């Protein structure tokens, strides 16, 4: 056609959702999985359970092995510690980023630009069924319409990015998902953006998305009243009781339940991986000394600390991010008692 | 699907370029008035772009009536102006109000999208053929595969700005893109989306045939910044010059596009008047770096709610015919006396 | 998979088709008017014969519109006697290679330009809708009917496919009356069998009108009947139509039957259907009701013509089927109406 | 519009192939019996091509376990034998009656295709995956996308043969393909289908995705004839002499494959037993043109009646009568030995 293609290179073909649900069901357990672990979810966010909602795992995942022996010694902690804690893993394969370099698992697993996406799209899938099938819940990121359907019925909990808080498509995407969603504030550190989207979120909306056939469709949505805000930081850090108060207190004017969930990582620890800690502790001290509000926290996570870079060309160090760096898993086990012993002290 | 209440089938887009395929005027009005685009955008073209038109398009037989006056002063000052109607299907807000032709063209909540797509092809077809480029809104990534050929300048939304879909979406696009500064006046989020849509991208989108599909786009190097003001407006020479010191650390060329409107009018639509005088004194002044301006403008002057008038804005308040003929010969002017 | 699959290209779904080329108010009303009319003639409450009668195929577009304001002013001026309907077919089934017909080739060079096919096709078949002429056409797979089937008023399933199951299953969702031809040989069996199976309803993978794959249940198509085309040799004597007539009421299925006066009716010469046309005149005359329609190959000058690529071809000629002209054609539908104001 | 009263999601064949991938043991199958169905088509291979197995599969636990038995006979018979096994589902018919596995898994008329397919392309994947290469009946356009990768060879609809458009399917398949005589014993349309199935051909079709495409083939060298009989069994030597004068007068390798089935078994299935001999005895005295037999074959022998509420025998055809494993083995046995008597 005329004036149509100029910036387009190449189309190639993408395995439709329905393959990928097709080849990879979910199991009995995994379902059970992911049935169980939305309700606990829903029951905390009607404010009728004291527990704490834990997503905590790597930034992204980029070794499905790796990726796999942290879910073991996460989903034992998991079990130990579920009167007190929720605990959800953070199962993302895509890293936003402004700048060239590595979007994560599905856009490029093979780490090398080869941009095998139904690759990626297969063992992105295998994995979170994995996960769920051994008995740990699963947390995605919601950044575009058309991934989220090959995932989503593996998703207990899931995250709109930061950057696209306000996006009128994001918002109604997470209106029609089944699973909890989290908006975060805006990069500066607004809260409005975030309680307006959960506004739109729990509306009904009508809309243009794509099916699990691969086909585009009208979509209408019934709204989603599972969603909530998550404090992330802007200029500065916004995980301490004052900034507690004030969201508490803006989404109460807005009608909206006061609750939070606050990240320990990006802007609320200055995008330092050790300062996750020193925010665990100022918010398990507000848990102990009684504060309801806070159903919610966001971990990043490995069973290696830091991070280390793609580029250098260098083997990958095994169990250790590529992308943000995260604590490592000594740390991660002592941050979750500490948050465990935080909600059972808020409770006696 | 718990939160799924209907899926209703969807024409490809392929069926709308079928039913309205581009005459060879609206596909030469496309292409003359990109590459127009692209050389002011590069430097070779001392002629200011305007983008004007309604807030959002709501009646199309006022919208062709609008064409018509505008594209008789297109043609009257196209020494001076790349003159570029804004055809915006929506006007994205937070809370409840028409979403516009496309979603609801029968204004009955009935969301009729596969009529509201033909409605609005057919609009933007018509207006290409007779001579007059289209300015238009992207928004998601599925409309703009019905309506993009059409089109030879489009903005996206300030809500996504900082979307990495969306600056992907740009990055493939066949038009030059405006990207609109942050809510807070701060300029970092334009250039960050300015330097993703210029690089190559991998991404999943939907095809013309309504079938999901990986694509890879060039990167789209026709992109530029915005200027609709923060808290306070950004229109004025200082806050001029501050972008274009902001651009150039930034390896980006120092060239603006200026919204007359929304923050930088204080709301208030006949005050786009004055920036027109400000904007205009600083091209006559010299100023080389403002290659465009964006202006609402419809025949009526003002706003309604649909809760009747012709020509008058259901959306935000709009400079009258009488005020966008005088406007449009002050920027003209200015860009007579830069020229020299 | 693919060793023997050279080249997979895309193909305009029926909707885009359906959106460029909408039916008009007028080509509706001309597909209605006629489906409604074939169904009362194949009931028994009108005694006016169906007459399907155009070129082999088509070629030219040009040349088939001429034919068809032609037809149209005899279509009105027979209305009483004469229900006319042209045969606007796209494709030849052929065994051996070459032309395939418009939708497949319509530039004749094999450049198999069959989105250009499609759209020149139903372009032309909406042109004749609008006109007041109703259309017939043949089915001859799942895919091509979709981009069609609404400005068809009558179809024919190919005596090749007349036996196939999802053939039969096709004519059974068809909104239009559909014909089954004998088998080569006098054979009439294959074709009471099918018309038993149209009549039922089905469920069966076929394409949808978006280009998808999908499972389809029909309800069944009642308004189907015989078409007989000899075999060995001609079958349109009333000695054989007392044959058919028999072992249609034995079948439960109406004795009635439709008459092609070409291919192996016509010993496979054109002029031959002349000589069809006068026999099957005699029986209307003599007072027989069981004939309902006729086909015949008919178009602007008689003969064929063989293809040669890049080469200009004769006008009004098919490059098929051998057909009469319109001499002849003219002279076969006024000996028709004269047999059916006698059949009164 | 108005004949047609619902529509309803169908998987893609690549929903089918992603969850049933050919695993490295099934395309080996696949492959190797293609290309030695080949060598025997060329006339390099002096081997018996035998498709064996029941009318239609009706269970799988059935078709494995005959599947073991036949894979068994296939390693012990390959210096003589090519041994591929019948995977057929559904019995064609105008009739009333069970549709096959693939319309109506569950035999009670609840079309559930969607389970048809996944049990379908399941059991051919373990079949080819234990080494047993399978044969397919391609009926329509639709089906062979999902099955067609796993099939070593293919026989066309007989009620199909003249169809332009089962035989442009034809063209475009990775395996040989079987084409019926006509039901008059002619071979004519068998012919034209052979010479139309070898020429490419540009035609409208389904592709991986569930979406119609333009489609351009090659064309199928490996296309022969299957002589099942007419109003009278063509079995005989007179009748293959018969048939090799008629393809060698049209250019077509003096070849044939020779149902011992259906018509040439006069509708009983224990005379399928019969035409074995007169087809051992030709070949045994030198004929070199029989490169194939088609045989009707179950573990057990006979037919019997679908009923609901009832369950049914195990191991016995639903549909036509096959004979059963006893003579199955003898038969296969009096073929071989037809081979090495015959070298
Ligand atoms: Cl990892
Ligand atoms: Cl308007
Ligand atoms: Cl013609
Ligand atoms: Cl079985």
């Amino acid at each position: 056609y005329q004036n149509d293609d100029l910036r387009i290179k190449e189309i190639k073909e993408l395995l439709p959702p329905v393959a990928l649900l097709e080849k990879f069901p979910a199991t009995e357990n995994a379902a059970n999985t992911v049935a169980h672990a939305r309700k606990a979810i829903h029951k905390i966010l009607k404010g009728n359970d004291d527990r704490l909602l834990v997503v905590i795992g790597p930034c992204s995942i980029h070794d499905p092995v790796a990726a796999k022996e942290y879910a073991t010694r996460l989903l034992a902690l998991r079990e130990e510690l579920k009167d007190e804690l929720e605990i959800v893993m953070r199962v993302y394969f895509e890293k936003p980023r402004t700048t060239v370099g590595w979007k994560g698992l599905i856009n490029d697993p093979h780490m090398d630009n080869s941009f095998q996406i139904n690759d990626g799209l297969r063992i992105a899938r295998k994995l979170l069924l994995d996960i769920n099938d051994s008995g740990l819940p699963a947390a995605g990121e919601f950044l575009d319409m058309i991934t989220p359907q090959y995932l989503a019925d593996l998703m207990s909990w899931g995250a709109i990015g930061a950057r696209t808080t306000e996006s009128q498509v994001h918002r109604e995407l997470a209106s029609g998902l089944s699973c909890p969603v989290g908006f975060k504030n805006g990069t500066d550190g607004t809260i409005k953006v975030a309680i307006d989207a959960i506004n739109a979120a729990g509306a009904p909306h009508c809309f243009l998305s794509v099916t699990k056939w691969g086909h585009s469709a009208i979509v209408n949505t019934s709204g989603n009243g599972d969603c909530h805000i998550i404090l992330r930081g802007g200029k500065e850090p916004n995980y301490s009781a004052k900034h507690v108060a004030e969201v508490k207190e803006g989404l109460n004017k807005a009608g909206l339940p006061a609750q939070v969930m606050i990240d320990f990582s990006h802007a609320n620890s200055s995008k330092q991986f050790k300062k996750q800690m020193d925010v665990c502790a100022d918010v398990c001290q507000q848990i102990a000394g009684g504060e309801k509000a806070i159903i919610g926290v966001m971990v990043e996570s490995h069973l290696v600390e830091g991070n280390q870079s793609l580029e250098s060309g260098e083997p990958l160090a095994y169990g250790k991010s590529i992308t943000d760096a995260c604590i490592g898993w000594e740390d991660t086990d002592a941050l979750l008692r500490q948050l465990a012993n935080a909600v059972k002290a808020r409770r006696g």
